[PDB]
C-alpha cells in the first residue's frame, strides 16, 4: 500500500490572527468584537483572553524558522481586519499593514506559500456598532477591506480565502451566543448567515476587478450519520445536516436554502431577494474544507433549534474537545464535497487536527503526543483514499502550527503540532510535528 | 478637562550623590563618583558632590519644602556606600540611621517614600572587584537590597531596583563620560547583562524577605524617522535597539534585540539560558524616566550605533540640548503600555527640564516661564496618555532641588526649587508654585 | 477609427547596459568585450566609447523620475554580466548586484514594471578569453549567471529576456566584425549562432528549476520584400530572409535550421547533434520582437555571404541610420511572427523607434523632433492594426528612453525620446517623449 501524494500537492499548517498574535490593540490596531467579548466575565474559560496568546506579533520570525524546520510548503493564516483598518472603514493603519507585509515577505523568502484568509471571526467593533453581520452594507464593507489587501499583496499572495467557517460565525456568534458578538437569536442567525454569504460574493467580485490569483470560501463540514432506523431520528439527522452542512454550501452551489431550514428556524426564517442568490453564487476558483469529526444525531425535541442531539460513540477515541476520532468520515466527506461541487472545483483541506492534553512545559526538550500522531497519520491516509476515489484535492493544512487560544475554551485546548509554553512563550516541536515533517519530506511515503 | 484619576500620586525626585554631600561622613564609604569627580577633566568646572545641596544636614528643611509643595510622594535613592561602606560586610549604623530618620520624617508629613536602591553610586570597593563586570554583583546587590527591605519593611512600600541601566552602561562603560569612566563595547555588553541580572536577584530577594511592590526604572528616548531613506530607518532601529529595547525586551522575556548583534559586532556575546530566566523575574510596577525624543539618521562613523540625532530646529531646546516635544511623551507611554502588555502599572518616575536661572533669588523669587511651560504641557500629555488607556499611577518631577547634574556639574538646574549653592538658601521657583497648584487642584488648574 | 489598446496592454521604454550606464569597470565591475572593442582605434565612430555614456550608473534615480514624467508602465533594461560576475564565472560582485537591486526596488516603488535582459552584447572578457560564444560551455556559464539573477530578483522581476538579438550578436560580432568581439568568419558565425541558441535553452531550463515568472528570447526581424519578378532575385530574398529572420526562429520553433543556410555558408555550415535542438526548443512563455524597418533584397553575386543586397526605396523617408520608414511592414511582421509561433506564444514589441538629427543641446528647454513623433504615431497605429489581425501582442517598448551610445556608430545616432546633452548629462524630454506620454495616458485614444 503506497501513500505517495500527487505532484504539486501542497503541505502546510494553519493559524488565525486573534488566536496567536496578541498585541490586539497595539500600534494603531483597532478594537475587535473579540477584544470586547474576551474581557467580559463568564464568556471565556478561566478568563483567558487573546491579549498575549502566542505573542506571534513579536515572535513571527522565530515562528517562520519553526515552519522551515517542519518543512512546511505553505502557511495558512488570517489577517486581522481591525489591525489593518481600525474602524473597519476609512483610514488604514500603516503599522498594522506593515506587519503582514513583513510577514508575507518573510514567508516568500523562506520559500513558503502564503495562504491568506480575509475574515477569521474578528470583526472590528466599530462595524459591530453598526449592526455587524446584521447590516447588509457589510457586503460592501468587507469588499472594500478585501480590496485593500488584494492590491497590497498583488502577486505575493496568490491564494485567498474569504470567510472561515460561516457556520461557526453565525451559529456560535448569533444563534447560541457562545462566540463573539455573543447574540442568541434565530431571527438574527438567519440574517447573519445570509449577509455573510453576500459578503463572500461581494469579495469575489471585487477580487475579479482588482485582484490576482485564486479566491474561495472555507467551510467546515461535520457529516451526520444515522443513529437508528427510527424515522424521527432520520428527520433529526436531516435537520442537523441541513442546518450545519448544507446551509451555506447549497446557495453557494445555486440550489437555494435547504427547505428543512423552514422547519428549523420557523417564524425566524425569511425569504430573500432573488438577486442576492446571484451575488452569493459568484463563481470561485477553489474551496477549503475544515474537518475534524462526524456526529451521530438522534431526535431531541427540547434541543433548540435543530431538535437534534449527538449520540456519544463510545467505541472510538474522543479528543479533548469531545470530538470522535473517525478517519473514514473524512474520506466520505471529501467525496461528498467533490460531488456537491460537481468535481469541477479544486479542493484543499484548510484545517484538520486534534486536541489532546499536553503539559504546560516541555519535558526534557520534548512533548510526547502519540494520540495526535495517530490522528495525523490515519487522517492523512484518509486523504490519500479520497484522492484515490477521484477527489481533486490539492493540499492539506494542519490545525494548528501553534498551541493557541481555542476561542471561548481558552488555552486549555491544544491543537498545535508545536507546543507553546504560555508562561515563557518558548516553542517546542511535538512528536506530531516531527512526524508531520517526515510526511512532508517523503511526500507521504513514510506512511507506507 | 484635565482632572487626573482618583489616587493619582504627585511627587518629586532626587538622587543621593546629586544632593546629599557629606560623602565621607559618619562611617560612609567611598563610591566610584567620589573618585570620578575628584579626577581633573571629568567634571565641568571641576564640580564635585562634596557639598551639593547639603541635604544630609538640611533634610528637615527640605521636607518642609515638600510640604509647601503639597507633595504626596518623594522619590529618592539610598547611597549603597553610606549604608555599606565596603559594599559587602559591616553595616554603617549612622548612615542607615540617616535614611531611618528621613523616612520616618516623611511619613510624619504624610509623604510616601519611594526608594531607589541604586542610582549610579557603586561602592568603590566593589569597583575594585570589577564592579558591574563581575557577575557576583548580582548577589552583592541582592544582599544590599535585603538590608533595606528588612529595615524599612512596612514603611517603604514602593521600591525601585536600578535607575536607568542605559545611562549606567552607555555612560559608565561604553563611552566613559560617567563613573567609573570605562570606554569599551565588550565591557558595555557584559555590564548591561549583569545590571539586568542584579535587578532580577534583587526582586527575588524582595519576594523572600520584602514587603510591597518592586520594579525597575527605565529611561526611554523614542526614535522618530529622519527621512524615508532605508539606511536612515536602519539607523533609527539601531539607535532604538541600543537605547530603548536593550533592557526592556529581556525584562519582558523576549531576549536581546537582534540589532545588537550588528551594533556591538565582535563584542557581542551569547549568555546562558538561566540568566534570562533570572532577568525576567516578574515585577509589580515600572518606572519611566522621560525628557525628550530623538530623530536619528545614518552616521557610519558614529561608534557604535552608527547613528546620530538630527537637530529639530522647529522646537525649543533645553539647556541640556534636549528638544521640547510633549506629544512624544504620550506616544512613549502608550508604547510602553503596549510593550508591557498593559498588565504592569506604570509611573513616570522622572520628568523635567533645565533652563538658566540666576545663582541667587531675585527679591525672593525665581521666574522660570519655560520650565513652567514644560511642566504644564507634559502633564497635559500625561492626561492624554491616560485617556488612551495607559495604566499610569503617578508623576514625579525631576527635580525637587537644583542639584549636581553629574559630569555637567551644577550648571544644569533641574529643580522646581532653586538652590543658591553659595548659601544653601532655597527659593521656590514659579514652576514649583505652579506644580503645587497642579497637585492641590488634582489637575483642574490646567483647564 | 478608434485606437484604444487591449486591457493590460503594457507601455514602456527600453535601454541596454553598455549603451547608457558608464562606470563600466567601477565598483568591482569586470572588463567586457566592449571595454576592449571600443578602446581599439578604428572600431568606433569619432572614437566614441561607453566610458561615460548617459552616466546612468550614477543618475538612475533622476532617470526614474523621468520615466514617471513619461507615464511609463514598464522599463526594459539589461544587466551587465561583467558588472555582476567580473570574471563571468565564480565570485559575485556585491556592489554590482546591489546597483540593480536598488534600481529594481526603485522601479517597483514607482509602480514601474522591470523587464530584465540577461545578455545584451556585453560578454565578460574573461569568458571571451575562453572562446566566448565559440565555446559550448558558455551554455552552462550563461545558465549559472542567469540563476544568480533569477534568485536575487525572485518575485520582483517577473518578466525575463534571455538573449537580445542573436542575429546582431553573431552577424555583427563573428561574421563581419563590425561589433565586438570583432571576428570575421563564417565558420565562427555558424558555431556562435548555435551556442547562443543553446545558451538560451540552458537559461530557460535553469529558470524552470529556480526561477519565478515568464521567460523568453528577443529576436530582431527585418522582413524581406520582393525587388522584382526575376527568379534570381527571389532566391536572393530567400537567402537573406533565411540568414536574418529564420536562422534562430525556426530552431526555436522546433523546425530545425533553414535549408538555405547550407547554401549561404557552404563549407562553413555544420551538422550539430540532435539533442542540442531539444535544448534549443525549450518551451518559453513569451517572445520579444525588436523592429525598425524592412528590406528589398536583390541578387548580388559578390556580396558575402548571402549574395544579396538591399534596394534603396527612394519613395519613402529614411532614418539617420539609413533605415526605410514603412509602418505596414511592422504589421506584416507581427502577423508573420504570429503565424510562425502558431498564435500560441504571447508577443511583445521590445524595441521600436527611430534616429533623427537632434542638436547637442536643448533649444529653450525643448527638442523638436517631428519625424520621430511621426514614426511613433504611425508605428503604434500599426501595432493596433496588427492586434486587429489576431496577433497576441501584450506590450510595446520604445527604443530608446535615452539618447545613448549606438554601439559602433557612437553617439551620432540619437534614438531617445529623452534628449541627453553629452557635455553636461542634462536630460530634456523631446516632443516625441511628450507625445508618447500622452499616448500612454489615453491608452491610445490620442491617435483617434
Ligand atoms: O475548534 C478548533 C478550530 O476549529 C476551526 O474550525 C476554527 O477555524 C479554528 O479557529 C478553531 O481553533
Ligand atoms: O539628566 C537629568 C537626569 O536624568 C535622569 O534620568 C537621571 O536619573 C538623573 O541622574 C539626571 O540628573
Ligand atoms: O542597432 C540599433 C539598436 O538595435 C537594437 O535592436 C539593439 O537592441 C540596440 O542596442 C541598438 O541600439
Amino acid at each position: 500500500r503506497s501513500y505517495r501524494f500527487p505532484e504539486g500537492f501542497l503541505w502546510g499548517a494553519a493559524t488565525a490572527a486573534y488566536q496567536i498574535e496578541g498585541s490586539s490593540m497595539a500600534d494603531g490596531a483597532g478594537e475587535s468584537i473579540w477584544d470586547r467579548f474576551s474581557h467580559t466575565p463568564g464568556n471565556m474559560k478561566d478568563g483567558d483572553t487573546g491579549d498575549v496568546a502566542c505573542d506571534h506579533y513579536n515572535r513571527w520570525r522565530e515562528d517562520i524558522e519553526l515552519m522551515k524546520r517542519l518543512n512546511l510548503q505553505a502557511y495558512r493564516f488570517s489577517v486581522s481586519w481591525s489591525r489593518v483598518i481600525p474602524q473597519g472603514r476609512g483610514a488604514i493603519n500603516p503599522k498594522g499593514l506593515a506587519f503582514y507585509d513583513r510577514l508575507v515577505d518573510g514567508l516568500l523568502e523562506a520559500g513558503i506559500e502564503p495562504l491568506a484568509t480575509l475574515y477569521h471571526w474578528d470583526l472590528p467593533a466599530a462595524l459591530d456598532d453598526r449592526g455587524g453581520w446584521l447590516n447588509p452594507d457589510i457586503a460592501d464593507w468587507f469588499a472594500d477591506y478585501g480590496q485593500v489587501l488584494f492590491e497590497k499583496f498583488k502577486g505575493r499572495v496568490k491564494t485567498w480565502g474569504t470567510i472561515n467557517e460561516p457556520w461557526c460565525i453565525v451559529d456560535g456568534g448569533y444563534l447560541h451566543g457562545a462566540l463573539a458578538p455573543g447574540h442568541r437569536s434565530a431571527y438574527e442567525a438567519v440574517i447573519a448567515g445570509h449577509n455573510v454569504l453576500r459578503a463572500h460574493g461581494a469579495a469575489v467580485r471585487r477580487f475579479r476587478e482588482v485582484g490576482e490569483g485564486q479566491i474561495g470560501i472555507v467551510l467546515n463540514i461535520e457529516p451526520k450519520y444515522p443513529a437508528s432506523d427510527k424515522p424521527e431520528d432520520e428527520a433529526a439527522r436531516r435537520r442537523a445536516e441541513a442546518q450545519m452542512n448544507r446551509w451555506f454550501l447549497d446557495p453557494l452551489m445555486g440550489r437555494g436554502y435547504p427547505e428543512e431550514l423552514t422547519d428549523v428556524y420557523g417564524a425566524a426564517w425569511r425569504e430573500f431577494p432573488k438577486e442576492d442568490f446571484e451575488l452569493i453564487a459568484e463563481p470561485t476558483d477553489w474551496m477549503g474544507l475544515n474537518w475534524y469529526t462526524r456526529a451521530v444525531p438522534e431526535n431531541a425535541p427540547d434541543a433548540w433549534p435543530t431538535r437534534s442531539r449527538p449520540v456519544r460513540q463510545t467505541q472510538h477515541a474522543h479528543t479533548e474537545t469531545g470530538w470522535e476520532v473517525y478517519p473514514p468520515a473524512l474520506t466520505d466527506t471529501l467525496v461528498w464535497l467533490s460531488e456537491q461541487t460537481g468535481g469541477k472545483l479544486p479542493l484543499m483541506v484548510t484545517e484538520n487536527g486534534s486536541a489532546w492534553y499536553d503539559p504546560p512545559h516541555a519535558i526534557d526538550g520534548r512533548i510526547h503526543d502519540p494520540m495526535r500522531v495517530h490522528y495525523l497519520q490515519t487522517h492523512i491516509k484518509a486523504l490519500h483514499d479520497a484522492i484515490g476515489k477521484g477527489v481533486d484535492l490539492r493540499g492539506y493544512m494542519v490545525w494548528s502550527l501553534l498551541d493557541n487560544l481555542e476561542w471561548s475554551l481558552g488555552y486549555s485546548k491544544r491543537f498545535g503540532i508545536v507546543h507553546v509554553n504560555f508562561a515563557t512563550q518558548e516553542r517546542t516541536i511535538k512528536d506530531s510535528g516531527l512526524f508531520y515533517a517526515e510526511v512532508i519530506k517523503t511526500h507521504g511515503d513514510v506512511l507506507n
